[PDB]
């Protein structure tokens, strides 16, 4: 019942929503309207690291509900059904769609965090990476 | 194209992923069971900060799919609509699924990371949170 625990969560919820609104509502490009930022975290994953039982557990939905929302994905052919497997188009959107992200949160970034803090922030997060990923 | 940022933001999302199936893999309590973490986090912004185009928008969900995942928390009657409103049984729901969470990562963090990388955390993450969150 560690207070500072709590709000270390809680932070990082926090930022997760107030980011994903902040990208919605401030990038132009026809993708980051076509994908809603889960439909890009099952490319991301297969692109990555999967089987609907997997990818249920991994975004924190409910195996139930996932079929449903792979069908979305599958009748817009940027993923097949073979476990999951990107289409040549799911790997072209994933990639124009984090460029987009990436471009914009750099320049969000610039003169509001300085190279000190983001060089930390990397050492840090592949740390809590390495934490929290099961073998 | 900062390679910094495009590490950066990547490894928030992983440690998001693995994060996740840690906790739903490692707790036993039927609120884990019952409730994914994306319904927790309906329960969660309703909570702290609700009309569906705006969680849509927070969650990083399409508007078009919010209803039929909203139509579920209510048949649970732990949300009603009216807005979105938690109701009784949801704020004792999304309290004691938090008290799990954070009971759980406090004591997988143990003898892992130490009090100085929390208290820096808790630093950054606010200022993260600040620059991210819009008006
Ligand atoms: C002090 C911070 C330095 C690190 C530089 C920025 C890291 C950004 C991490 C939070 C990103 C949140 C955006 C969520 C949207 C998404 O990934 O689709
Ligand atoms: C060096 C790290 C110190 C901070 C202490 C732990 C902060 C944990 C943040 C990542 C949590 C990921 C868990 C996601 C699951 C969820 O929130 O439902």
């Amino acid at each position: 019942m560690d207070k500072r625990i709590q709000e270390a969560v809680s932070l990082f919820e926090e930022v997760l929503i107030y980011g994903t609104e902040r990208v919605i509502r401030s990038v132009d490009d026809p993708l980051w309207r076509e994908y809603s930022p889960e439909q890009m975290q099952v490319l991301k994953l297969i692109y990555k690291e999967i089987t609907s039982g997997r990818l249920a557990i991994l975004q924190g939905v409910h195996k139930s509900a996932i079929s449903n929302r792979l069908k979305k994905l599958i009748e817009k052919e940027v993923i097949s059904i073979k476990i999951l497997v990107l289409t040549a188009l799911g790997e072209t959107v994933i990639k124009q769609s984090d460029a987009v992200l990436h471009e914009y949160i750099g320049k969000l970034m610039t003169n509001k965090v300085d190279d000190q803090e983001i060089e930390q922030f990397l050492v840090t997060f592949r740390k809590l990476k390495e934490i929290l990923k099961m073998n």
